[PDB]
């Protein structure tokens, strides 16, 4: 769910998830997908494509178990769909941290991002 | 859409909507979730629950017609879902204004991972 996701993003990036990634570029946010503006934006693109492969479980609503041992995300969930979901969320959190170096505030928006079409997932 | 909603909020509250409500508390904004922290947060909680009843339109992208007449929001949409979407946004704008007295700037960028679980709508 959004609780686990936001938590991972905070844990990995050290950033307020909503403020930094709730409306960034074409893919970070709640306005579907678009052609990635940069590395950070591409993380969010991969994340949303990752959601699309899931079988029946709800990425926004369904909770799942994970651990934070040795400052590392560990998906302990036994439920197969929830496990894949957790790995989806873990992967974007790591990807976003990995790309803080090129993070640019100019890609933030308030209404809608100017985007080209995204390649199909 | 976000355009109409933002303009309503500006018109009612007098505040820049992105800055003051884009990420307020637990329920205001993208990824907004969880138990309300105050009356303003509760406006946003109610707003999100209002959005859940909508049948066949997109609250984020779909545009609609409303007028600002004698400083009153007047929804003017024949399309039932758009009319209902307009009434959700009108209601949150009014609610936010009505609770300006306990608005808390510290909540502007509250860490949503800190929020408690929300009651169902
Ligand atoms: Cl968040
Ligand atoms: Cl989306
Ligand atoms: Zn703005
Ligand atoms: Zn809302
Ligand atoms: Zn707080």
């Amino acid at each position: 769910s959004l609780f686990e996701l936001g938590k991972m993003i905070l844990q990995e990036t050290g950033k307020n998830p909503a403020k930094s990634y709730g409306a960034y570029g074409c893919n970070c946010g709640v306005l579907g997908r678009g052609k990635p503006k940069d590395a950070t934006d591409r993380c969010c693109y991969v994340h949303k494509c990752c959601y699309k492969k899931l079988t029946g479980c709800d990425p926004k609503k369904d909770r799942y178990s994970y651990s934070w041992k040795d400052k590392t995300i560990v998906c302990g969930e036994n439920n197969p769909c929830l496990k894949e979901l957790c790995e989806c969320d873990k992967a974007v959190a790591i990807c976003l941290r990995e790309n803080l170096g090129t993070y640019n505030k100019k890609y933030r928006y308030h209404l809608k991002p100017f985007c080209k079409l995204a390649d199909p997932c």
